[PDB]
């Protein structure tokens, strides 16, 4: 009966080479994981309205108004890059295969514990006793359906532990409910307290309430018995794992070059601007390297910080992610910023509720934007600009010194061609559910792999209720005893992948490990300390060199 | 062994479309139940007889005078029907099924715990500690001969948990015994305190006395063991799910229109009263839609509180419930007023030891009696009706100024047409036993499904007695080991129906859900709290309007 | 089908009113004169993740 | 009776992809809690020398990330099919009929 | 869309609501150099409506 | 409607955004409409006497 | 004035299947029978005294 282990540990990761410049890429992680008897014996509607930002003036981004469901379920969801491969391998994946794309995956529960926990005062204080509770037992639910609001462990950074050696507790489970929220726009000190600010209540056309009793089939475990998942395939795209240099500028045939270097310093020249073959899409009599035709366009100019509202609310118009540039426009070309914690990647030894935080530059050279260059002329184009024939980025547009055409323009068109957001080793969310819209998005900025089929289904997860000698549900006496769990996970991550060939003379860039040092690359950035504190640091994504053409 | 679940939660409601019309609707429905060590160690022939009420000359019908006969044994009927379906789905079912019926249904009984608490002071005080009991065992017992007398949980209103994330505790079971009652009659204050009102003795010839220990054959499980009873099968008949309009004035054809409106303020007219076709039973020389005669009777007058005695006592005489009206005489028609608690429906919020309570009004329009308009006339019907020929509500019948013939009129006669009442979502009886009488009742009012065969057999559950180490029954020494259980129960509840379709031009009324608001259909009525607290409110039944003719 | 607890909005007729959902909406007139008004499309709710 | 045809406005149920132009704004790229009275751009700046042309009237912040639902046909004076452009690239979809 | 603000504070009554982590020490990806988060900033899978 | 000479620029320097050609209509409007203009040698269709 | 729970209205329009016929057209129905019990056709004189 109970008393025998129900699985096996292993968290490694095997190459399987199917020849032909394609590789099966298996990776399997197993973990620990630390659950609690929910404190919320059933489902809650909690409703957050924080004002002490929201009815200052001057603050407005700050708007975390919104009204929960808080379910007493917790979420097994270990949709993270560095919860499945190890550290080292990412780095011969990206500096070998040119792309990966994934395949199946499957999950299992064994060595299912229960234990109780009481008082028991030693020498006039009050230490706890552990004893193990056999008859106790979990419950497992595995939503392959989506019945349920797909929630992404990466969206709220609260995945499974990225550490084997290391324990980790199930994220709570939650979804978003129907609440009409509206907020007035305040600039700094405008005349008068903020307009309209108030929370909004349940509507009968978008009231949204589930319950994981009724969405699936509720799988009882005690200690002796054991969970395991069928072998779920996923039906995404594989996503390059190279960047493009290759801009606007740079396509087809260079102009013929009539002036050869006598000395590795001085340069060519070309052909007569004014008498020279070519396409330009001016009316002029003269061609160059700006304003030759080309087969499409490199990228796009993006709506900088587009904040539009809606009945929930204002929020910060999603966008496309790309190379800054010298530009070094970051929040101007979308590079998103993280924030992850201990059990995370961040240092153990980093003591305080601070936890880390870092910027994610797109690889993407050729789709990236320069505020600090962009700019328009009149109908009548003429080689000298005149002082109103044109809109630099620093023209007042909308009786403001600080708003410009940058900052609302959308060069999105039916030439737009770009690359995909460069996943994350640490933190990265690796795959994701489609909007249930007619036309859903061309991608998404939150995973790059995007499951056009059904979802894999999140798996939930929650202790089963110990009722103590004394209940009474009428009296509001919910007498619970004091119970944890602590159930292992083990996944297996198959996908397979391509790698590249070297097509070129000049050696490309790869991810080294440079030594103890300044170095980014130090290698005790991924070692462990005297104490034995370790932490997780984002790896560089699409080293090698690709061509767009 | 033991250590190990015997069963899977799962409480759902699929529905399987059979076509043709015709849907087979599987409702499952599983539950956490707690049972306690009853108190009463063996059977107890316990005589409640109210003084504190009956002993006054005003109160009569709060007369609670009967002898039951209390059993160590609780009773797992879960005979509800929010106990099964969602409160979602009987929206649905209401608005597009037009019948349905019990078809089977089978139960279970897995993950069987019993534990027990001892007293351990801690720092002076006194905690109770929870040790898990292997060795023991509960008892279960279904009498699906139903030789035990028939006792609904609804009838009590004590049935099981209508929320599957919250625990429920099973009944205690308790049969009523044979003793004469006698109550006089007695008005405000009448001249002397009350003639008779004693209790009875038990009697040779009605001395109706069981044990559960020789009427089913117990079967003893453990925690590691799990029961389960076969498919019983109703045969009960299919209840409309619509209600009905056309009352005894409209049946036939009308009379025939003579004017045509010309406006849509104007209507039209008939043919001459005196001068026209038709049949009437009046020996009179005209004819009206008062007089014109009809296939049947829809509705009926029914005696208004009609309280008959008997060797048991005083009773309400019941009465088939039916459509108020615009008389809006409620307890005239016999609209069932329910009283809920809160494991059954009413709000966790509303502390106190005061139930909630609703009216329950059928929908049966044609039916539909009012007391207000009810008169008779004499046998020479005249038009001009007498000031003695003519018996109205309002007439002192029998030297009473507030008892006329319609407290006291039965038309129930060989051309009595009515519907079934409508049965309700929340605390609502599903089926019900027959009477073993020669000439048993055409319907039943507790429950719209009556078994014409054998009737399902109420399950019984009692807790295994932990002995202690010392025991003596001679000694009236009953040392029992305080000791409890909470085992799951998984029920299915298969039944089949057939949905209407849309025959009319004019869109019916349906079962919608407004906003938030002072709206009776609003969400939040079904939509948990901040805190986390729920009701279940009645819903319409009969949404669909249905042709009588 | 019901993959919800709480209730969602329906379509009914409410009785002859200011209710917008009026049956004598798409009722007969004494004269017989008639009017078809637009219908609740989607009135039952979607979740979009 | 008279020669005014009865109409009404169709409002969709698209609950989630609802705009807002008494919400609508934008801030400069330096995003900072405080927003300058220079650095925002609120539904109530006259852009282009008007003081009710605002940029929401013409802004389109259709992106390779927008997503929406289709247009709720009515029963009455609905319009099912209908045929599709014969352009190289027509559009994803068609205002005047759901079915294409 | 994603995964809900980890609920801090716990309401007590019907009345009140519960409150979040601190916007400045709290886990989460947004698209902003700041040092700080919340329902506003906060990356989404794509963009609804536009 | 199309962003008349909407000159953007990258790491690689700035350029002229492409735009999808179309009628010129009564407006005359050819740079605005994205028609565009070629520049051809003698190899290549120009006359050998020019 | 009209309910929403009983109101009934039914077009012969939508309710059957109409058959056109002109001149030289003909319809007919199919042998319907009857499942009604036979009435007797004799009268009782025999009261309750005898």
């Amino acid at each position: 009966g109970v008393g025998v282990s129900t699985g096996s540990y292993d968290n490694q990761t095997h190459y399987r080479f199917l020849g032909d410049g394609w590789v099966e890429i298996t990776a399997l992680a197993t973990r620990l994981v630390h659950l609690n008897m929910p404190k919320s014996e059933n489902y809650c509607r909690i409703r957050v309205h924080n004002t002490t930002d929201t009815s200052v003036k001057g603050n407005m981004a700050k708007d975390d108004a919104h009204e929960q469901i808080w379910t007493p379920w917790s979420l097994v969801d270990a949709n993270a890059w560095g919860v499945w491969l190890q550290p080292s391998d990412w780095q011969y994946i990206c500096n070998t295969m040119s792309q990966l794309n994934l395949v199946s995956l499957d999950q299992e529960i064994f060595n299912v514990v229960l234990k109780t926990v009481t008082e028991q005062d030693l020498g006039g204080q009050a230490i706890k006793i552990y004893n193990a509770d056999l008859t106790a037992c979990m419950m497992v639910a595995v939503d392959s359906n989506n019945i349920l609001p797909y929630t992404p462990a990466a969206n709220s950074m609260e995945t499974l532990g990225f550490y084997p050696w290391k324990p980790t507790i199930a994220s709570p489970y939650r979804y978003y409910f129907c609440v009409d929220r509206d907020l007035s726009v305040t600039y700094e000190n405008q005349e008068g307290t903020v307009e309209h600010n108030v929370m909004g209540t349940p509507k009968g056309m978008n009231s949204q309430f589930f319950t994981i009793e009724n969405t699936q089939q509720i799988t009882l475990l005690r200690t002796g018995d054991e969970f395991a998942t069928g072998t779920y395939y996923f039906d995404t795209n594989p996503v390059k794992l190279t960047h493009t240099w290759q801009t606007n500028r740079q396509l087809g045939q260079p102009p013929l070059l009539s002036t050869f270097p006598e000395a590795d310093t001085d340069a060519g020249t070309l052909t007569a601007q004014g008498s020279r073959h070519g396409t330009t899409q001016m009316g002029v009599n003269w061609v160059s390297e700006a304003i030759r035709t080309r087969p499409a366009q490199v990228g796009f100019c993006q709506p900088h910080n587009d904040f539009e509202a809606s009945r929930a609310g204002p929020f910060a118009a999603p966008k496309v992610p790309a190379d800054i540039t010298q530009g070094v426009d970051k929040e101007a070309n979308g590079s998103v910023r993280y924030s992850y914690g201990k059990q995370h990647g961040e240092n153990w030894a980093s003591h305080g509720p601070a936890p880390e935080r870092y910027t994610w530059d797109e690889t993407s050279f050729g789709s990236g934007r320069d505020t600090k260059d962009g700019f328009i002329q009149s109908a009548p184009l003429v080689v000298p600009p005149p002082l109103n024939g044109i809109l630099t980025n620093a023209n007042p547009i909308g009786t403001k010194n600080d708003i410009h055409f940058s900052n609302v323009f959308n060069s999105y068109g039916p030439l737009t061609a770009f690359s995909h957001p460069s996943p994350v080793y640490p933190q990265g969310q690796i795959w994701d559910k489609e909007l249930d819209l007619e036309h859903k998005p061309r991608l998404h900025i939150t995973a790059p792999f995007v499951c056009k089929n059904n979802a894999p289904g999140q798996m939930l997860v929650r202790l089963g209720p110990n009722l103590t000698d004394q209940y009474d549900p009428n009296g509001a006496t919910l007498s619970r005893i004091v119970t944890y769990g602590t159930f292992f996970w083990k996944g297996k991550l198959t996908m397979r992948a391509k790698l590249r060939a070297n097509t070129t003379w000049n050696p490309v860039y790869q991810v080294s490990a440079e030594d103890n040092g300044n170095s980014y690359m130090s290698v005790t950035k991924w070692l462990p300390t005297a104490t034995g504190n370790m932490q997780s640091v984002p790896l560089i994504t699409r080293p090698v060199a690709r061509n767009t053409y």
